[PDB]
């Protein structure tokens, strides 16, 4: 046989749905007018906030999102359900063209509670890694804690994730998988990390000004990430949207319950490994099911493909 790099199409999305039911046709989110991937990488924070889903109870919430994305996804291919998992309210969903559905393999998913005491699932990670052709690709999900304050326990939250995810081993005399121990990682979610130092009318009004650059400047992700506490390697496009966090639901307006949470870049998208190229990093106002807005983006994954020759003698 013989072997080169070849393109495909990776989506990569993620929502903190805040414990909603879906009630909005997800086709603006996961097919807004871009061509069909060849794979999605969709992802959910707090599907559930009962205090059943919270003690590790079946959802009726997991079958409504699974079925809204199903929908949503691109009208012009069939699409194959590679793998589901969740924790709590935590949930990545897997899918890929069936088209490619031979070729992919090594399917594992695997879950950490980062939560109360420090284990339990309202906040925590999931993971679904996988080998398409000869290429190795992890995709993580989490949800890291809430609140300006709790910028360090977001770092610990990600160091935990990090050391407790391990996945199968085919050959049980080599090391567990570990996340970095990928070709290709994407790293999504409700990574939780608001701005600092300025105060919430600042915010908004370097918002409406559509100052990105400096706002940014102040983004507990960008400091903590330059300071080398947390996501070490990883990359992240360009913030042309305005903040995703936190609304009034079923609007477009800023939070004016008695909390008055201040905005924040809450929802990301980060990625590591090698032929990884980012066409697009959106955010999609239009969906006002919840507090958040969900969060898109569109790499080219140069991917390591061995195949057959025609007869060529
Ligand atoms: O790359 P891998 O290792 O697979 O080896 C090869 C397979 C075929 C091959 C094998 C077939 O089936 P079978 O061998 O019977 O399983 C085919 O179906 P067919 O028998 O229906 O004709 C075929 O026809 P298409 O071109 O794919 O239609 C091509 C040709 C190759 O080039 P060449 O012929 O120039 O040697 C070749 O490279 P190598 O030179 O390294 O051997
Ligand atoms: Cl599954």
């Amino acid at each position: 046989m013989y072997t080169y790099i070849q393109n495909f199409r990776f989506f990569a999305g993620t929502y903190n749905v805040n414990g909603q039911s879906p009630k909005e046709c997800l086709r603006l989110w996961l097919s807004n007018g871009i061509q069909a991937p060849d794979v999605y990488c969709v992802g959910f924070q707090e599907l559930d906030l009962s205090k059943e889903a919270f003690f590790f109870h079946d959802t009726p919430k997991e079958e409504e999102w699974f079925k809204a994305v199903s929908e949503g996804l691109h009208p012009d291919a069939k699409y194959a359900k590679v793998k589901l998992i969740r924790l709590v309210g935590i949930m990545l969903l897997l899918y890929v063209k069936q088209e490619h559905a031979a070729y992919i393999s090594e399917v594992e998913a695997e879950t950490v509670g980062t939560g109360i005491m420090g284990r339990m699932g309202n906040k925590g990670g999931v993971a679904i890694r996988f080998q398409f052709h000869n290429t190795s690709i992890c995709v993580v999900n989490s949800h890291l804690a809430a609140h300006i304050e709790e910028y360090e326990r977001r770092n610990q939250d990600y160091k935990d994730i990090c050391s407790r995810m391990q996945f199968c081993q085919p050959d049980p005399s080599l090391p567990p998988l570990t996340i970095s121990n990928h070709d290709v990682i994407l790293w999504l979610g409700d990574l939780n990390y608001r701005i600092e130092e300025l105060d919430v009318e600042k915010v908004k009004k370097l918002i409406e000004e559509k100052d990105f650059q400096m706002l940014y400047a102040y983004d507990q992700l960008k400091i903590q990430v330059a300071a080398k506490t947390v996501f070490e390697g990883f990359t992240e496009g360009e913030l042309t949207f305005q903040p995703t966090y936190k609304y009034d639901t079923g609007s477009d307006d800023w939070d004016t319950s008695e909390k008055c949470r201040a905005p924040a870049w809450c929802d990301r998208i980060l990625w590591k490994g090698k032929n990884i190229t980012q066409l697009s990093y959106q955010s999609h106002m239009a969906l006002k099911t919840s507090d958040h807005k969900p969060v898109s983006s569109v790499f080219d994954i140069g991917v390591r493909v061995v195949a057959h020759h025609h007869h060529h003698h």
